[PDB]
């Protein structure tokens, strides 16, 4: 299954040589265990606690969905199996649901507050080692979307990029034969000229990157009336003060890399009997 | 080495199929970059960083060491090699950077609320997937102190194992058998008469869990005066507010989960010629 | 190095417990190689060789570049080390240099026949398993373009998809919001009316499946018509014999599986003299 | 199961981050498929698809056995399982499938020009990267034998080993003591006196290396004369059309890595239906 | 589970390219199987042959549990599955099985000999490479108790240590804050000033290495007297002979790698019908 | 490299979360170290030692080769580097040479009693998990030869596989076939009758299994008059007293798994300055 792996490497890093415990149970025996929240949020991890339970031999006897809200003291998931084994889990099983939950909530705020059916909300690559494909899941859970999930998916040129393409267009142009056939590429620009100069280049994708509301404005009009079929992204420590405004700007998507690196864990635990 | 393995999939899961950009690069050369702080705080990453540098072939030609503070603006590190793999290695190596650093500031604040060299601030178990080593690590750097890294390092009984023992004393008596020669056993207490009980018991450690000041003040000179060598920790939500006022209960230390699990990415970014 | 692993395996294949040669050899010592051809082709899994060579501390003396082409007899590598190792890694050597040969060799031969810059030779996700990357770096080396690199690359819709599906335009206009944001979709086509309804869906691209170069043309045509920024794409048994007919439909690129799944090895060898 | 790690490689390698269909499928479900031929063949896989069903949670209805002969338009294997998991390894299964049996089939082919059944038909380590034992197996469901399976399996010296040698009959009485007790020494001849040198110095196999059959026959009536438990194999560029002809030389055995090295895809498809 | 990866390469190791028999067993089917013993010992390795029935789809009809006595011609285990598998598992199976039986056995002899309730028996880092889990388990079925299971579980400092520390005391005191807060700290002295120094220092465990039982029996007393809580091992060369008079000094552990290097393989085999 | 795996996964074991010491170590510096001997024996371990330093850094000055004796006190080994890398790697370092030099110590008391140049000492598939290649290799640095690797490297039918054989004759016939081409058969044979009847059969190889000498002598004598070429091997709990004994059967070979299933540490440590 494409996340075993990933589960089997959380467990083997909190057991390393053995849990203790195990060594001193006089009698292991099956019982039921509930996962409680303490705080109000978004649920996300399902996916992840699913395949961490059915590969520790545990039941899940009941659990929320993803994207399910839920308030504090709620029993969030239900789960059935030997006293030693929902232990040796407990932390592995709470640590991923707090994390993609808080993520998953963090997200969600930004939803609200974008308050958009037209503009897509959108996280980046700045994503904790290990967690990409976690964190990017735990995004969508919120109500939003995933930008590019690695640097395979698409082509992004930045700043650091651009500085040793000289004439963006034939490099675009000539650029198309060595990418794969279905691949976007994007272009980050930091003014009106440069993007619009992006846009003559050939760019199918180009972020507004640290502009104003009205820069934005500006280049999304631009898009409008002369490149009617680039997609057009706001981007720049973007708040929740602001997100608002930018989702007024007429661009397509806004990317905000706090979703995932401003995340905290949701409160919850998990008790017996 | 230990966590060449660790950098190896932070990584891989960025490249999947392959970095598009060095499909269309016209030409390669050697190139230096900087990573600059954009906010202020305490470095950490160091261990990991390097690792990362030498596995993918890029010098590091300077550097900050961890634990150092720093200040917006400041070049924490100064790198050289191919500059197709600065860009492949540039999101793997700033999250980490940022992650780690994020924690290990975090981490600082309580340090300097706790305003103590006697008392030892400590994390948790309460780790995200797959970092346990890593943010434990973090910690370290902030000026903090780590509490066991796993199940296998120590043995800790709270209510849920509690619940099921009959005779505390008993238990731990026949449990040093079956426990490896070095480990020490630690019991969770929510009252006075637990901590005594645990105590009598032959606990090595007891944890003093959501109590008041007052209350770990008295169970602290308990210790004092009939277990002097039995290891006391307070724990169960504990603040930057009221950090100081418990490192003052004479416990020799104070564990708060939140110094990784409320952690945030400190901002930074990398720059070339 | 990102195709380390894949070198690992190979080696590690043919080796099993132990070369059993090793065991007899007296005495090792430093030697040279030469890797010659046996046909004619364009070269290819230089970067492979390269790569297995370092592994197995084998010095690469001189070797030709991949794209290049060559003709029997010629000594397309020198390679230099223990006489032990040079036996070892001999098979595994020429094995992926003649298959990897062999693909881009035949995929040069379809680039002639399309004899054209405006149309793109792609090839297809039908690969030999495990050697998908492997193959599909063979097919630039060939001369001509990859299509998607898996099924996370693009979303590519044909008609078992769409079968339990009755709003194309709504479908897809739904998709976006779950794919990421860089993503394209494809959708393959049997038919003009198939093609048109892609297109009025808001198809990135559309395929022109087992179609013949009249019904392609009407499709080309009405894509220059109405939507110039739907790529087109021919493919179906597309042999040496047609291709060039079908670049001339007016379609920005033609697949062709055969290109990998029909190429053979090259015939080359390994001489100490 | 000695394959499964095999099976999970391919089809990780094609679905990356996570295959993109899944992300937009709004509700999954049970669904049946057929593999087809749209050419004739021997069947082989049959083994490793099993283990990819099962792997998946796919349940395989039917399926004709490895070695069955069969044709267009017949339905090779009836699958059952979830909509989306179908889809997921619906090109991984059949690019196996294909594979294999364009060298079974291959090899049968081989195997009617030989026509004997006191003469064996043998592969080579000429084999893909990271594919050899699924190609030796796939020999076998074409009717022929395997030769050696690595290095490990058996010791076969030629020139390049014997160049530094001086007194084989000395040189394999050493060997012997070097090489695990069971294993059978082999010595590649390209003349009678090299193939007569052998047999005297001791080894258990002569390969009559690019030779005539008249010079074949020469080797095997002296060993048929003087060391009849000396098993005799025949090889170098031996065609469709000069198989038979060395089949009547005498020799034990005819390697061809054509089998394997030559063959191609065998067209087939997957339909929901 | 735990230990699944540990039998999947031991099996590996002996099937390597594949098992040759399934290839010519004409037909598989159900067999039963008896591993007895050929020697009188105590059972152990149970936890692993169980992973390895369970992984391999063997099923187990009956065993033995770890600790239990057996004697020669005495049935251990009772399996049931394919014959060709029951084949490819059985010297695995009776491998792990006679070398954690051979441990347990001498193990236990020790245990017999130190004949006491109050002394723990303890095994040391002295492992063979890739057993350190696997030997540890052993000795406990052999009714000792385990020493640290690595350098990261607890720390010890020797004479290599020690040389390079000034101030023993001092370096205790602080280095607690920078090792896990639940981690002990042993000292090995080689003189009573050594030990008395070490329990001043702040030792939690103090290892009195090759003296004599005199000599350990003052250091008992010492700690009695003013270091109470200190924990007392016994090492160095301490043999079956000598084991009973150590076991009388008062320290609280002795400490025999023997247990484990020592040990050889307990004499069994598997029979079929 | 070959071994390298084997090494990472030794040393893995013993670090688990990560060496403590490292943690505590005021200072790292550069240090030299001696691997000494406590008690004489033959040296084996040497492949892996080296590959085992080079892969920690550290250096190694001088080292004793595989199949040299050495006496107690002699220095085995001289390395070089971080004074926190050699407490590292110490005890694998160490644990490794004291195990393979205990069976090649062990083995090479077998071969002096064995006293034959005709005759070669073999091992057997008894050994520890994970070790078989180890193991192997230290058996030929006792001055013995190794039977077989696995159970691919050649076929042995044991009395288990005859049971289900009707007519061996007719199986070895058509089962060389479907085996790879350069295989030698084995078949285990407990009486005269047995063993004729293997010969007759086309064994390539016949053990004569728990037989007395003289059982063993009529077998050989047998063999040398009628089947000149077919390899005789005598085993079953051989022992150093009744060696010599077999070794005058007229057997080509002889095997006792005892060489690695009864071998133990041969004493050794390691010290600075
Ligand atoms: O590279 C990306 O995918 C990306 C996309 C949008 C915003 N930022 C980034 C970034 O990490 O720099
Ligand atoms: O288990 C631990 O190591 C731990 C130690 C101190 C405080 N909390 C925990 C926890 O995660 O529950
Ligand atoms: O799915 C693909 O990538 C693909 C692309 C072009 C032609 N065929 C295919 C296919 O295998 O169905
Ligand atoms: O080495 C082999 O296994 C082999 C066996 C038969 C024919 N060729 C080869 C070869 O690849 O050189
Ligand atoms: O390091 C240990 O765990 C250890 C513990 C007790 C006795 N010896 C050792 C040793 O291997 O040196
Ligand atoms: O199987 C073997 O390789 C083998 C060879 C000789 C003696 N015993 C065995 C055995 O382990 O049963």
């Amino acid at each position: 299954m494409e996340i075993r792996t990933f589960l089997e490497r959380a467990l083997k890093e909190d057991l390393g040589h053995g849990d203790l415990f195990e060594r001193v149970l006089e009698k292991d025996f099956k019982a039921t265990a509930f996962v409680r929240a303490k705080q109000e949020g978004v649920f996300s991890g399902e996916k992840y606690a699913l395949e961490l339970l059915e590969m520790t031999g545990i039941e899940c006897v009941q659990t929320i969905k993803d994207k399910e809200r839920f308030k504090p003291k709620d029993a969030l998931m239900e789960i059935r199996g030997d006293f030693s084994m929902l232990l040796k889990v407990e932390r592995t099983l709470l640590n991923l649901l707090q994390h993609s939950s808080g993520i998953a909530t963090l997200t969600s705020r930004f939803v609200e507050a974008l308050n958009s059916h037209k503009v897509r909300l959108l996280d980046t690559r700045k994503t904790r080692p290990l967690l990409r494909i976690f964190e990017k899941y735990s995004v969508l859970n919120g109500g939003a979307s995933n930008h590019r999930l690695g640097l395979d998916d698409a082509l992004m040129l930045k700043d650091t990029h651009l500085r040793h393409v000289k004439d963006l267009k034939s490099f675009l142009t000539h650029a198309r034969k060595n990418l794969p056939f279905t691949a976007k590429i994007e272009i980050e620009c930091e003014s009106f000229e440069e993007a619009k100069n992006a846009m003559n280049a050939g760019a199918d994708i180009v972020m507004c990157d640290n502009l104003s509301v009205l820069e934005t404005k500006e280049i999304a009009a631009y898009r409008d009336a002369h490149y009617p079929f680039v997609l057009l992204e706001a981007s720049g420590n973007i708040s929740l003060e602001s997100i608002n405004a930018y989702a007024k700007s007429g661009v397509d998507a806004i990317s905000v890399g706090a979703l995932i690196h401003q995340a905290t864990f949701i409160d919850m635990h998990m008790k017996m009997a």
